[PDB]
């Protein structure tokens, strides 16, 4: 199978590296306006393959995406000096206006995986331009935050991360919602399980975990300038789910008809991911606070998108 | 790390094969009073290692178990003509009486993983003989049944098995309890998820799934005479959980102080498994019918153990 | 992809187990005149899959082999007391006369991987019956012996097996040829490397290594009654090579135009293995003694084929 | 087991990413004068682990390297906009003067795996400073070049890379030597084999392959600005060899008493790598031209070491 990646920057290239090291697909094609950039990353990664799995990583044009089951959209422009977020947001939106058509022209049956930030708005942008069914356009959303939430809970509770069922939903960023109320461990309520195991989650413990999840991007950016290793692996996992028609549940962003009253907005919710993209939503129980937090965040996202023209 | 296996029959040898092919441990030691049998299985398996992972599989004595972090007890004798179920149980209890102390002399820190049928009674037997804390003696229990239950549900629902949370508890056998009431998918009630999925579970569907889980052993034995491939892999997975101090949740058998009023009995419940054996029980919500079923099961196992002298 | 296995005895079922544990193919079909036997082994193995890889192991008819890219032939008959060598050979040839055409009727594209003993004679039988090109019929041959030879040399020299280049050729059995003469380590002559590393190979060392390789089958049979774990994994590796169009070198048996003067005979030589079966021979340098042994071996194999009419 | 990495730039962090994604070790510790940089890379990578293997990646001090079986030295400084070769070299030499003693103080039994360019001179520096046996200090050397040489030859011949025995020796740079004369396939002479398989290596082919191997770094640096993905995986494989006491053969750099007349110089040769570092050299046959090219390469490196004072 073949996987395409448009945008060969740190996110795009890290994703290609992870796909290679984990042997997710036989062929990986990197596409970027900067031809040499893509060729360099591809060749650098190709030197790693003898030490992992036989994967053919190369740079190419949109036409080379022919037959790709999934195409990652990690395209964007470097923020020029004297430019606001809304100014930059408009530019990346323009980039997508070009990229989306090109990609589909070569591979009209691929699932589109949006990674460019802000992921939720850009997922909506890609969806409107794709003219494809809602489920065919998926954004990475809160997949990393959900996984980190489970990891921190697992450490606190002294249990395997695989046994922790917990989600981070909504808008990827400072307004994301940590769903404490309906989280579970081995099927039993989280908080209940914690206390019972002599590892009660106190308000202080919850605050510490919240900052551990919510401010990860902040800390990483402050120390290295950008984040990419985590999302590269997360994206590689979503690609794997699509290529293997896994039908697994992931907190990813997708165009949603209605969310707590808010209409036509893209945000993260637990969704079944397979060969055709997302094919079902598993809405969990929410506390009044979580539901209200999700609603308000969705409301804002709807306006942010509408204001941008989508 | 080293893993020991006492009893080199089809179950013990299949377990060694699975451990080798999955590369669970660097060294596997097969111990059997029938030394030629153990040597033959060990050499046969050693010939497979070049095609999988570097694992030293060898036949040895109790003394060769020194340093083992886990020792699988798949020891026992073949039923003789004219011998009843109870007489066979007594002979196997006697085998464990010789096996347990000799294993512990050589590998004092080992977790004992019991596989010999009936697994719940044999787990109680090993526990009493070991003089170790309750957590150090674990029986494979219902792990295969739980896995089959989740697989059949996943197939019916067209969802990843990893997203299905369903358990089979109690006695590994005819009285096991399929916990339908609290089964969940993606964190939501089974029946509800099935409805939203357009894959509702009819009475006929549930009956089919029940027979698929409950009668598997019967079908396999009727066709080949004995079961061993499934448990060999299940045991290998439990060994991995122990060696890696995974602290994952598995429906395995272990000595339990109290179960629905029944005192000091060994049966399967969801338990946290790590380097020291089981270290926590995650009791799921049960319907009145499932509770009575489990209580009945426990009472049966309790009387059987007591009658045997344990 | 789908892999078929005709003959659901210990060799065939162990091959299915190895294929499943290693995740070589997504679908494995066991075919046997004893339907219950195949169904029982298939279900037993299916219960192991949740603990390894998603692999659909099932029992089926020859019709269920449609689209299989590789089909293992592990069918045969149990020798009858007082039956001559040639008579047993006759009976197995008659089984292949029924098996081969029925497999190819359903899977005209299948590479036939012969496992039935004597593997070299049966590979010749399958070749003649198939009417396919020479490379499409491959016997497991001496793969296990070659790997064991490399393993023993690696242990003696204290170097990784992957760095030892040594072959066992000819007839799989007591007459196989250990190619000491041109064996190499890291690209250097074996004996020279051995001395440089202060681990010289004395005539005594070589004799012990020869026995460890040549008498392995005998030892396992005397203790277990039959061998199967090793070949199961070896066959699974050959199946992987075929399915991935690996084009790797393996000492497997195939119809050869000429071997040291002997014409039209099947035996093991280093061959390139891919999706179409063997596609090239890499003939190694041989000493006068090794060549003579090989010639005599080929001569005997051709005679056995002549008696059967192949 | 624990693996330390000093220097959390692109090479150091990519190595940590590869180690984590491949699940090489349970603990990976990143150390860097720029504490926030190391913490940032560690947390970014930690967000990837839930999607691969349970690996504890963290940032720490030299003290946190306690018990590390292998410590990767990817230390140095970012060449200031305007510097020169010898300058940067002397600065990195000074960094190593600070790093080496600190590392061995915390992890006295660790093997030092050098990655910093020029890898050969830096390995010599590390060796002299360590006061440890020659085998304890190993440089990644030409491992990526050797693997690429094999990959390109394998593609041209249409055979598995695993069956191609070819080396790139000497300086990991412009004077490296592609050993064509004694390269083999399946153990037989590569050149003659290619010819016999109808895939002869023409002067044009050899020139293309030489450029593909030798100029890779130039192409990558020109398009990306730096290379790191390849070496990250190569280093991860060498670390794996050390942790598992593999004793496999790799073309890595180590202090060599004498090579083609040149004395006391570090360069790449086929070496046996294990828990104690390199423990043996496997010198291959060389043509007069290759032997002279290697002599010159060694002299270039000797002169480079002299200028630095090691």
């Amino acid at each position: 199978m073949k996987v395409g990646i448009v945008g060969s920057g740190m996110v795009g290239s890290a994703t290609a590296y992870a796909l290679a090291l984990l042997g997710v697909a036989r062929e990986v094609v990197l596409v970027d306006l900067d031809r040499k950039l893509a060729q360099a990353h591809a060749e650098d990664i190709l030197h790693a393959t003898p030490f992992a799995h036989p994967v053919w990583v190369r740079a190419g044009s949109y036409g080379d995406l022919e037959g790709a089951r999934a195409v990652v959209l990690a395209a964007g422009v470097a923020q020029r000096p004297g430019e606001t977020r809304l100014q930059l947001l408009d530019r990346n939106a323009q980039v997508f206006a070009q990229v989306v058509p090109r990609v589909l022209e070569a591979a009209p049956e691929a699932v589109l995986l949006v990674a460019t930030n802000p992921v939720d708005v850009m997922t909506q942008v890609a969806y409107r331009l794709s003219a494809l069914p809602p489920g065919r356009v998926v954004g990475s959303g809160t997949i990393l935050d959900t996984a980190r939430f489970r990891a921190l809970l697992a450490e606190h509770l002294r249990v395997a991360p695989q046994s922790v069922h917990a989600y981070v939903l909504g808008e990827h960023g400072d307004s994301e919602v940590l769903v404490w109320s309906s989280a579970q461990v081995g099927g039993v309520p989280l908080l209940e399980f914690a206390e019972a195991r002599g590892r009660a989650l106190s308000p202080e413990d919850r605050a510490r975990i919240d900052e551990g999840v919510r401010r990860a991007a902040y800390r990483i950016i402050e120390g290295k300038g950008a984040t990419y290793y985590g999302i590269g692996a997360g994206l590689a996992r979503l690609v794997r789910a699509i290529l293997t028609d896994e039908k697994g549940v992931y907190t990813v962003s997708a165009f949603t008809p209605e969310v707590e009253g808010v209409l036509e907005v893209s945000l993260s919710l637990p969704r079944i991911l397979g060969a055709g993209g997302v094919e079902g939503t598993v809405y969990p129980s929410l506390s009044p606070e979580e539901r209200e937090a999700l609603r308000r965040s969705a409301e804002i996202l709807k306006e942010a998108a509408f204001a941008l023209g989508f």
